[PDB]
């Protein structure tokens, strides 16, 4: 309902789509004669891969990087010995970490006087100071330091900002202001590219093939965004749930959104789809485990949803019935697509792993039915449950041919210990982010809410508790991200690095949270809209 209407108007040229095709894959080689380069040293190979992640243009040579990476890292403490320059250490830091192999904080110890802890003298360093904040999101739940140098580089950049020299470069001024508002690991991959871009063709002396390329590489990842919200669009439209039913929300984009924080690439774009589609349909779904539904009307809803099927008669009202029909129609046609790719049985598993969400989505309604608010700590016990990430997670799998549906959907009923946290960020953020909804509505079960009425508390000083409980999980999600690698294929352990990422740009507002919709309307235009400029 009229970003929909766009979307189903807007005019998408095949022939482009297929000359940014073309021109990607003619510039590829080149930068790929980058990567292997035998006059480059391991420090400017790394230094290259991190621009490549920073344009959002890594993918391309994810093999070779990683293999790259794979050796660098044995040799890593001969690479950094005598090497003091702050922005080369945290570069080095961030692409390790991100790429699974945990570089020790103690390559900041050179750093660190004797005490308090982080160097004043480091501050000079405009660029080491940006890099040093940033990978201070990348710490493990042991790591105390991150917070500290999280904080000095904070305060020593706000004060750079404010004012004498920092006027004199404007464009990385606006970069600095853009992180420290919007950190890189606390924003998602594609947004964090579409700056990144901005900021380096400002740059003096960048590459200008790499820039191009990112350019290209932007404006291709857009057309498939673009042509996956049309065709949902139509589908969503086709359905025609608005027909058959009175309370259906607008949520085209954020489900689109759903998709595209866990994987922004051209060929997780079938992947997307899936996702987005899981998405809109499970919204319903929640929609109608509402306080206003009888005690007999949830029995029965919740029942169906157990057994998977289709009344039998002995059953209830409309709107209801069409609900279960349209879950059940929407999952049958979804896996009847992906059986030929071999895929049928995660799409199974959506309605199977569904089945406790929806006991639980019942216990959350009867507390809201009668106006119960249960102790925090009760209700975390529910919420963990509906927050559903090891569903969320399973959705991602359907469309990656790259992932196998044995490995994957056995890790996942191993219940990791990074979807249990990823699971605690979901229910924490969304209940805070969506309170005044839940308030006016009647869902006075939430875990801000539950927390307040528990140490009766003020809704600001709740939600800065809870914000911290977010921020832990977060750290053990950096954590199992990293333990993890050879062990999870890193196409899986991505997608929930991506979830952790998808949360903070979805919810958190400053020390947060909000709703998604006002934050999406930053990035609305930019990323499903406009091209960049070639
Ligand atoms: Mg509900
Ligand atoms: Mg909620």
């Amino acid at each position: 309902s009229l970003w929909g209407d766009h979307f189903l108007s807007v005019s998408l040229d095949r022939g482009e789509f297929d000359e940014l095709e073309r021109e990607i894959e003619t510039m590829k080689p080149l930068v790929k004669d980058m990567l292997m380069s035998s006059q480059s040293s391991d420090k400017e190979k790394i230094r290259l891969i991190h621009l490549l992640v920073s344009l959002g243009s890594s993918y391309h040579f994810d093999k070779e990087i990683q293999d790259i990476l794979k050796h660098s890292f044995t040799k890593l403490d001969d690479i950094i010995v005598g090497e003091d320059d702050l922005e080369t250490i945290s570069i080095m830091f961030e692409v390790f970490r991100l790429y699974g192999h945990k570089m020790s904080c103690d390559a900041f110890d050179r750093f660190r006087g004797e005490d308090g802890r982080f160097k004043e003298s480091l501050a000079k360093d405009v660029r080491g100071m940006l890099q040093l904040f940033e990978v201070a999101h990348l710490g493990t739940p042991s790591e105390d330091i991150m917070d500290e140098a999280s904080s000095f580089a904070q305060n020593h950049l706000d004060s750079w900002i404010g004012g004498n020299v920092s006027g004199a470069t404007p464009h990385l001024l606006k970069h600095i202001q853009n992180s420290l508002y919007i950190p890189r690991y606390c924003n998602i991959e594609v947004l964090v590219a579409r700056e990144y871009i901005s900021y380096y063709e400002q740059e003096e002396g960048h590459n200008k093939i790499l820039l191009k390329f990112a350019k290209l590489n932007f404006n291709f990842c857009q057309f498939h965004y673009i042509q996956e919200l049309k065709t949902l669009t139509k589908w969503w439209k086709d359905l025609d749930l608005a027909s058959k039913l009175p309370y259906i929300r607008d949520r085209l984009v954020e489900s689109h959104l759903g998709g595209l924080g866990p994987y922004f690439e051209p060929h997780y774009s079938l992947g997307r789809i899936i996702v987005a589609k899981i998405i809109m349909t499970m919204v319903v779904v929640d929609d109608t485990y509402d306080a206003h539904a009888t005690v007999p009307e949830v029995a029965v809803l919740t029942e169906c949803l157990q057994r998977l099927n289709i009344g039998a008669d002995d059953k209830l009202p409309d709107y209801l019935r069409t609900v279960l029909e349209s879950v059940f129609e929407v999952m049958g046609e979804i896996e009847q697509e992906m059986r030929p790719k071999g895929r049928s049985y995660g799409v199974k598993q959506v309605l199977e792993r569904f089945k406790n969400v929806a006991k639980a989505d019942k216990q959350l309604t009867e507390w809201a039915r009668t106006g119960d608010v249960p102790s925090f700590d009760e209700y975390m016990k529910v919420g963990l449950v509906t927050a559903g990430m090891d569903g969320y997670a399973g959705y991602c799998f359907i469309g990656m041919e790259d992932v196998s549906e044995k490995e994957a959907f056995e890790w996942l009923s191993s219940n990791p210990l990074i979807i249990q946290a990823l699971n605690v960020m979901f229910r924490l953020a969304n209940d805070v982010g969506t309170y005044e909804t839940e308030i006016n509505r009647g869902e006075v079960a939430n875990g801000l809410n539950c927390y307040m009425k528990q140490y009766g508390v003020t809704k600001e000083e709740a939600s800065q508790e809870l914000r911290k409980i977010y921020s832990n999980n977060k750290k053990v999600v950096m954590e199992e991200f990293m333990n993890s690698h050879d062990h999870v294929p890193r196409q899986v352990l991505l997608r929930c690095l991506n979830f952790a990422r998808l949360f903070d740009v979805m919810y958190t507002e400053g020390d947060g949270y909000s709703e998604p919709k006002g934050k999406i309307e930053h990035f609305m235009t930019s990323l499903y809209v406009h091209p960049i400029p070639l």
